[PDB]
């Protein structure tokens, strides 16, 4: 114990293994693929009632910036309220304007929608202009957590502005590395932050059990409708190991 | 009189799609997987802002529609979950490894959304025979089935899609769907003798953001792009469908 | 009879089982991920040294538009050049401008250079503005003939703009279809165009022979599967044309 | 050699672009999108006559793995015998057996065949069932070069392997890390790995300049449209690249 692993996850079945291999909290999450939407009710109801650890859950009402008109932000709302009912431990989301600032004025109102819930402040983070300067406003607006790889395409390659992140929070605020963090990775990732939160992903490709297949259809947008990704206990066994070992 | 159905992701789309004239629209999340099952937020809202029927999409993850115990467990709940937020049908599929409707399940799920009216889904395309399938799907009770005739879309699976609707007759509404556009949409109803079908009619659109950061992927080819459903889109899907006649 | 088969091809393997299958001809279109690059001389060697059938290369600089720069250009003249020497029957090109028309000037120069080898204009002709001009400008140039998928998805999808332009053609050039088809649907294609030459990619995928696999590389999907002209995928759609 | 810079590149404007940022040395590919492919015979002539840094010359019949057949080697063969006559001031290929090791028998026949031009063993080396002991056979072959990531995604995340790497190498053979070099990862990774010569891509995505476009066309793979946009090396990336490299040391 020392540090805390957070495993996104959009499956009961991966909740469950994610549990199993030492995730001290999951991130429920829709379209991951897309970096991950908003989950349905039904996958809450039955991870609650599978898994003992906290179970956080997304707020995005679809991929791409996080620019929201009123009638997503209205969704979000909705989603907020319902996500507490049927009882999610935490919650997650995020709000740029357009020159690439959170956008305090609507933190501040899905917030307030949010309380008692502890809420952190996702990869949106990586899309901000200045980030020392994000940092601050997410403080004062009382995010308990930040999800980030350092405004760059993974933590690794972002490890040093997460350091500094780190330095500038002073323990006021959970900064968690995010993105692209693996077996081979999480070592440099810890010692190279000083993080003690940490997010990760920890799938693995599985065929379906499908017997017959036709390779005519293609239902999604333009590799395979015959493979699934599941969270997967061994690889979520190891990180844990890691994490363990460096203490 | 024909009637449209389109898939939308957002209450905007579902706006945008009632004022082009669609007759029902279904609620998907992860369209770029096919459709997933929809927050029950989106819902609320979308019941807000829409008069027209609104179908949900019950599938808890991309794939195949072969699913396991905790994922049937999930789908059940979201169903309930369904009705309870105002949901005026239900869509689904689920097959047997050997490629076949699997009955008992399909009874089960069945069981769960009456008295609301369900339709089977793409999962159709996926069988090894769509005849049975189509029979055993009628023999269960379903309303209509989406389907581009088991090939890669409407247009290219028309002849069993004609078919199809020929074997039905009437007792259950057979609906093209994949890829229809403006472009082929008179040639799959004259092709088929479908009453009602489904098409996306999304047009991408790009980000309001000034500040852009290349270097970063959630994860797809961009992050800072838009698909909406496109009024002028569909009201020209609908303008094509009151010339046959 | 009187159905030709046309199919693109990146290796040796994917020519011989080409011919193996029936096909009348091949093209050799590296790149096939993104529509076809010019190939390299070695392929052509190779197979011109396996081959029988007559093999037309392509001849695109990359990706993308064809709107060609001077620089592109030369590289265009260039690879023109080593094609004929290294034994193309045929070449296949497509150069359109700013407006999307085709670029009638830039056309000539190219032809110049490819003389007497046949020219094939290709999928560029499918991202014009007017696809009835443009096959009329096709025709006043000569080229023998023009790969389209009726300016759509694929040929089904553009079918009948296929079929007008047939009409429009009158025999003057030949109109070939191409985008996307397959054994379930060429006999519509056919059928409904009344095209005697048709452009195909009979290709399946194939599993890598590595028993030993790095999932966590990539390059530039899978880093471990083959697509390979298939010989029985082309003999099928040899034996629906033979049947029509 | 002191930073050696090594951009492989589409087209001649990339080409002469490289040059003009600083770049050393250029290889030469086709089909970048699958992590290069020979490239035609015609860019290398008209490479060759806009550019005086050496040009280096990707000898790969096809993307996926690098366990090729006889026609592929026969391929790879006039490809090596062709773009020696048309002016490759280097060579780089690569190939493997089923079980992950470098396959020694077709290296030394397509090395007899490069001869007597420079050759650099490419990134099927991270393919690699144990990197070590292929750095040896490697070693024992004769080529001055590898480009490598450490066997991982990236050369951030295989630079402790890259390390070791170049520790072992003890200058015999020039170990070049590549994946995903940039101008905000260059300094860790040379700092990191005593490298010497470095491997980038340093390019920008431009749109077309198609004013008529038509979306509803996908030239290749399935659906993947782009559809107008290109990609170009640029001169401004690797002018920066460089200027971190002659900071350092």
């Amino acid at each position: 114990n020392g540090f805390l692993m957070e495993v996104c996850v959009d499956s009961v079945e991966s909740a469950v293994n994610a549990e199993r291999g030492g995730a001290d909290r999951i991130e429920l999450c829709s379209g991951l693929s897309e970096g991950g939407t908003t989950p349905s009710m039904g996958v809450l109801q039955v991870v609650k009632q599978s898994v003992q650890i906290p179970v956080f859950v997304m707020i995005r009402p679809r991929g791409g910036d996080f620019l929201y008109s009123d009638r997503e932000i209205e969704v979000m709302k909705a989603d907020i309220r319902l996500a507490k009912l049927y009882g999610a431990d935490g919650l997650v989301f995020g709000a740029l304007t357009e020159d690439g600032h959170i956008d305090k004025e609507l933190c501040m109102s899905l917030m307030a929608i949010c309380r008692p819930l502890p809420v952190t402040f996702h990869r949106a983070f990586d899309m901000v202009h200045d980030p020392m300067a994000a940092l601050e406003t997410l403080l004062t607006l009382g995010f308990e957590r930040v999800l980030t790889s350092g405004c760059d395409s993974s933590a690794l390659e972002g490890l040093p502005l997460i350091k500094r992140l780190i330095e500038q929070a002073k323990g006021r605020i959970v900064v968690m590395p995010g993105g692209g963090i693996t077996d081979r990775n999480l070592q440099r990732i810890l010692e190279g932050s000083g993080a003690t939160e940490f997010h990760c992903s920890a799938r693995s490709t599985r065929d379906s059990g499908m017997k017959f297949r036709n390779s005519s259809v293609a239902m999604g947008a333009s590799c395979s409708e015959y493979s699934l990704k599941v969270t997967d206990v061994t690889k979520v066994r190891t990180l844990n190991a890691i994490a363990k070992n460096i203490l």
